[PDB]
């Protein structure tokens, strides 16, 4: 069973009449759904995403500076200038400096000066936001039958469904196979706000780091970074992340403060992670709520004969789920398909069966089966599978 290859794990329960269940379904969270009558379900939401969500602004991380100007003139020779004080694209600073015989000038006193450094970003050194539309996020959910079958986490259960939901199309009708069909109306409405969410993506070809984060709106807007709007060919404030050295005659120092990534990243820190595949923008932390329909689905094996009590073994022998659950498989030589026939008892009292099957109506078929899970009363008691036996203690 899926939920059984995880720590986060709900069990909800529907007694006699039950036929909806609603449930909150959690990203990294498995809900197992047992009922009289009806065949187990383990059901999940698997992903929260939206394909090429809009951008939003884009910073530049890392400044990298080309073409530095400058034009200075003595102090009677009126204002410098450069024809790159008037194009986009470009920092510059005016000043005045000090003139005199010294560096060519008839009076000694202030003289105009003004320097320029042509401004673009260096490739791979943008942080980039994106937004959601809630009416364009998909919620995928996962659902599996008990079958009797384990699969683990690498391999793949072949009674596994998947449906998706947007909020114009909020119920699925899915068909488990021999099992029936299943109904779910998951409301995305019900699901994580994100009016105030931007996802923010750096380089997602970097191996060591995250590929994005979920970040807050109002921090991503007050950047003190360059920024522009994609397709736009220049930045807006690139002064941000340049620094003009004070003037000395014909000459002003232009200087880059660097790749800011390390500052943004100690920022980041405590900020929780997103990822990005491709491109879908998925949120790693989300719910929403759904309603389970179940009166379609019907159990499997209930007539065939019950298994020959004399031809059990423990393939794996009872062991601690770590729910407070017992999962063990056995393996059957006799002649298939056939009901199981499992009980256990407390040591002491060989009467009264303490086994709550989570794994309904276990049987062995020609080609699976065998795989069985059930809860037990604390303390000493046996598992019988036929005539097969196992002591457990329970706690
Ligand atoms: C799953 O992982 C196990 C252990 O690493 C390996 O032996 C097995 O072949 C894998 N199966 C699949 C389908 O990946």
């Amino acid at each position: 069973s899926r939920c059984t290859h995880l720590e986060n794990r709900d069990f909800v329960t529907g007694t006699q009449g039950t036929t909806r269940v609603t449930l909150v379904l959690e990203l990294g969270g498995c809900v197992t759904i047992t009922a009289e009558g009806k065949p187990s379900m383990d059901v999940w939401l698997d992903a929260i995403y939206q394909e090429n969500p809009a951008k939003t602004r884009e910073y530049c991380l890392h400044a990298k500076l080309s073409d530095t100007k400058v034009a200075a003139r003595c102090p009677t020779m009126g204002p410098a200038t450069l024809a790159e004080e008037h194009q986009g694209g470009t920092v510059c600073k005016r000043d005045q400096s000090d003139r005199g015989w010294g560096n060519h000038c008839g009076l000694f006193g202030k003289g105009s000066i003004v320097a320029c450094v042509k401004a673009a970003c260096e490739a791979k050194k943008k942080a980039t936001g994106h937004v959601y539309d809630a009416n364009k996020i998909v919620y995928t959910v996962k659902v599996e039958p008990h079958t009797g079958d384990y699969v683990a986490a690498n391999e793949t259960h072949s009674g596994r469904k998947t449906a998706s939901f947007t909020i114009s199309s909020e119920k699925t009708i899915l068909t488990m196979g021999e099992y029936g069909d299943v109904s779910l109306l998951c409301r995305v409405a019900s699901g994580v706000d994100l009016a105030q969410t931007v996802i923010l993506e750096l380089d997602k070809t970097v191996e060591h780091l995250p590929t994005a984060w979920q970040v807050h709106r109002d921090w991503f807007n007050d950047l003190a970074l360059p920024w522009k709007h994609e397709g736009a060919q220049n930045w807006n404030n690139a002064e941000r992340l340049v620094e003009f050295g004070a003037p000395h005659a014909v000459k002003m120092d232009v200087y880059n403060l660097g790749d800011q990534t390390g500052v943004l990243l100690k920022a980041l820190a405590g900020v929780p992670v997103a990822h990005i595949e491709g491109t879908k923008y998925h949120l790693k932390s989300g719910h929403v709520t759904c309603e389970v329909g179940l009166e379609k689905l019907k159990m499997k094996g209930l007539t065939y004969t019950m298994c020959d009590k004399t031809k059990f073994t423990w393939k794996r022998a009872p062991t601690d789920s770590g729910h407070d659950t017992v999962v063990m498989e056995v393996t059957f030589s006799g002649t298939k398909p056939c009901r199981i026939p499992v009980r256990a008892v407390a040591h002491g009292s060989p009467d009264v069966n303490v086994a709550m099957l989570i794994t309904p109506n276990p049987t062995i078929e020609n080609n699976g089966g065998g795989f069985i899970e059930m809860q037990l009363p604390p303390g000493d008691n046996i598992i019988y599978v036929g005539e097969l036996s196992h002591q457990w203690f329970q706690k």
